[PDB]
This record gives structure tokens, C-alpha cells and sequence, in this order.
């Protein structure tokens, strides 16, 4: 007799679980010392709380906007994706039913919205990003305003979440990094580190078909419980593997993001995604579109190189090594066609291979 995961039972079970402490794990820092210097003097390997806003440069509306506030501005007629926890299974319906479920008094069920982007409703304009975010995210820096391609649609989520609800572990698409900031409430996480065993075994419990069946926390050494309340931001690095529990009504701003300090890990998450094959429902979208735009980038700092006479940073020809590594599955014989629908226009791929070998050869000397 199994347990069901994100069942009732389930969720009893979890409260009264012990947990090592994410104290020894994730850093406390206050948003003016989040750097770039900061950044690369960590390799942001490690998940960051900020416990207040203040220095941050994040815009989001006061704690007195209600998921009323989100009907109203998203648009009640919208369509959005709805988890029955105690399921585990997906459905569709209007915002206006989740809302009305929402402030409904005896709630038979336990539903959350967490896959609400809004970067193309009116309550786009209330929430801005982290600074720390814009300055790191490949799509910000590196991919053209004119572009022909739709920018990952992946910047500003909504998350809506009742009392009780659970997300299982995974690892975000693309092993993009995160920043989530609670507005109202509460959001526990559970974490645990991408060492390459973890990453595997992970890999093996999301495949296996009782996947639901199995606390994947179960198989690691650390799992480090993390609580976020209201104001304070999480910062979460490529490919760490987490659940979360929401322990009161909880309502949350999040967005996701590629950076150069987490190449190789971004690759592994990718790959394993890609055999997992889930439709993911929440994949990231033209990932492989923001690597070209980065691979394109990289040529361009190479060949700036030799004017300014500075050498690229040496985690930046690993990136290109890495990068150009993927270009060149990605543009095999055999390596689709669903590849070319991700490559922007004016590329010539086998070109710019060939001259990324060339610099990355030219740098090391
Ligand atoms: O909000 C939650 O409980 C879970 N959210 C995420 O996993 C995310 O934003 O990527
Ligand atoms: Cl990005
Ligand atoms: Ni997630």
C-alpha cells in the first residue's frame, strides 16, 4: 500500500518530517551586496535569501494586492493551467472559476495556478524583475529587440497557491535559475543540491512510472528545508532539485533565466529533460535559440578581444567550449530539423562553429 504524493496523507506525513536546516546551505544577503562581483566570487552555486526588497531594484505591488487584484488585472476571461494536487494531474479552466474556487469556505479541493505568465496582461507594468536578474540573463543581454523569434515567454509568473498544496521535485526547464518573491503568505522549499549522482538518480525516479509513488528525498543525503515569507526573495542556481509545501495561502511572483556561470549545469538539465521527453507544460521555450544568441555573443567578445588586448575570463571559453559543444549535436546529420526551427534568422551555424573553435583556440594559446 503506497502513498500517493501530494495526498493528504501525504502532506501530514511531510509536516512532521525533520529536515536539515538550509542554514549551513543557503546564504542570507542583503539585496545591495547582490552583485555581479558578488555573483562570480560564488559561481552562484548556492541558493540566496534576501530577506528584504530594499536594494534589489525588484518592483512588485504592495502586500495588500489580492489574487482579486490578479483577476482584475490578468483578465477573468483568461485561460490557465490548474494542478489538482491531490492528483497530480493538470486542467484548464478561467481564471474567474479558479478565483471563485479560491475564495470559496469549504474547499473540497487542493488547486493551485503555477504556471500564470503575465508578461502580456496589464499587470505587467507592476512587477520588474530583480536588477541582479537583468544583469545576468542571457535573453536581456543577448537576444535583438528586432528579433524574428518570440523571446521565451518565461520572465514574470503569478503563482497562486491554497493552503496544503505541494509541487514535487524537479528541476526547472532549461536548469534555468529562479528569483521568487513572496508577496502574501508563506512557501516552504525543499532542497536538494545537483551533485551529478543526485542529478542521475533523479533522472531515474522522474522515468520510473510509480514516480508518484516514491518521496524522492528519500534517495539523498540532504534534502535542506527552506521556509520563504512574505517579502523575502529566493534565489535558485541551475539544476537544484526541490519540491515546495505551501504551509498558508501563499501568492508569489517568480522568473526563470539562463547565465553565464552555470553553462555546463544548464546543458546537463537540458539533456536530461530532453530524454525524460514530459512536455514539461512549463518548458522553457526556445532554449536552444538563447544559446545560438550567446554563441553569437561569445564570437563577437572574442573578436573584440584582440583590439582591447584582454583576454576573455577563462569560466567564458569554458562556456564557449561547452556551447559549441551543443551547436554541433544540434546541427548533425541526423540532429532533426526541430533543431532548425530553433535557430534565428541570419545564422549560418556550420560558420559560426568554426570560427568559435578558432578563437577558443587562439585564447588558450
Ligand atoms: O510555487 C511553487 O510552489 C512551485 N513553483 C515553482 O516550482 C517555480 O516557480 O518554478
Ligand atoms: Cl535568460
Ligand atoms: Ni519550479
Amino acid at each position: 500500500k503506497p502513498v500517493q504524493n501530494g495526498s493528504q496523507l501525504f502532506i501530514k506525513e511531510l509536516r512532521s518530517r525533520t529536515f536539515p536546516s538550509a542554514e549551513d546551505v543557503v546564504a542570507r544577503v542583503p539585496g545591495s551586496q547582490l552583485t555581479l562581483g558578488y555573483m562570480e566570487e560564488h559561481g552562484f552555486t548556492e541558493p540566496i535569501l534576501v530577506p528584504k526588497k530594499d536594494g534589489l531594484g525588484l518592483a512588485v505591488p504592495a502586500p495588500t494586492f489580492y489574487v482579486s487584484d490578479v483577476e482584475n488585472y490578468v483578465g477573468p476571461e483568461r485561460s490557465v493551467d490548474v494542478t489538482d494536487v491531490t492528483k497530480q494531474k493538470d486542467c484548464k479552466m478561467k481564471l474567474k472559476e479558479f478565483v471563485d474556487y479560491y475564495y470559496s469556505t469549504n474547499r473540497k479541493r487542493v488547486l493551485n495556478v503555477t504556471n500564470l505568465e503575465f508578461s502580456d496582461t496589464r499587470m505587467s507594468s507592476f512587477v520588474e524583475p530583480p536588477d541582479i536578474v537583468k544583469k545576468l540573463s542571457w535573453v536581456e543581454n543577448y537576444w535583438p529587440d528586432d528579433a524574428l523569434l518570440a523571446k521565451p515567454k518565461v520572465t514574470k509568473y503569478c503563482l497562486i497557491c491554497v493552503k496544503d498544496s505541494y509541487t514535487d521535485f524537479h528541476i526547472d526547464s532549461g536548469g534555468a535559475s529562479a528569483w521568487y518573491h513572496v508577496l502574501k503568505g508563506e512557501k516552504t522549499f525543499y532542497l536538494i543540491r545537483p551533485a551529478s549522482a543526485n542529478i542521475s538518480l533523479y533522472e531515474r525516479w522522474r522515468s520510473a512510472s510509480n514516480h508518484s509513488e516514491m518521496f524522492f528525498a528519500d534517495q539523498v543525503d540532504k534534502c535542506y528545508k527552506c521556509i520563504v515569507k512574505q517579502g523575502q526573495t529566493l534565489f535558485i542556481p541551475s539544476g537544484w532539485i526541490y519540491a515546495t509545501l505551501t504551509p498558508v495561502d501563499c501568492l508569489a511572483f517568480a522568473g526563470h533565466f539562463l547565465h553565464s556561470l552555470s553553462v555546463e549545469m544548464q546543458m546537463r538539465a537540458y539533456e536530461v529533460e530532453r530524454r525524460l521527453k514530459l512536455g514539461s507544460l512549463t518548458q522553457f521555450p526556445n532554449f536552444e535559440t538563447a544559446c545560438w544568441y550567446m554563441g553569437k555573443h561569445l564570437l563577437e567578445a572574442f573578436k573584440g578581444s584582440h583590439k582591447s588586448g584582454k583576454q576573455l575570463p577563462p569560466h567564458l571559453v569554458q562556456g564557449a567550449k561547452i556551447l559549441n559543444g551543443a551547436f554541433r549535436s544540434w546541427t548533425k546529420k541526423q540532429a532533426l530539423a526541430e533543431h532548425e526551427d530553433e535557430l534565428p534568422e541570419h545564422f549560418k551555424p556550420s560558420q559560426l562553429i568554426k570560427d568559435l573553435a578558432k578563437e577558443i583556440r587562439l585564447s588558450e594559446n
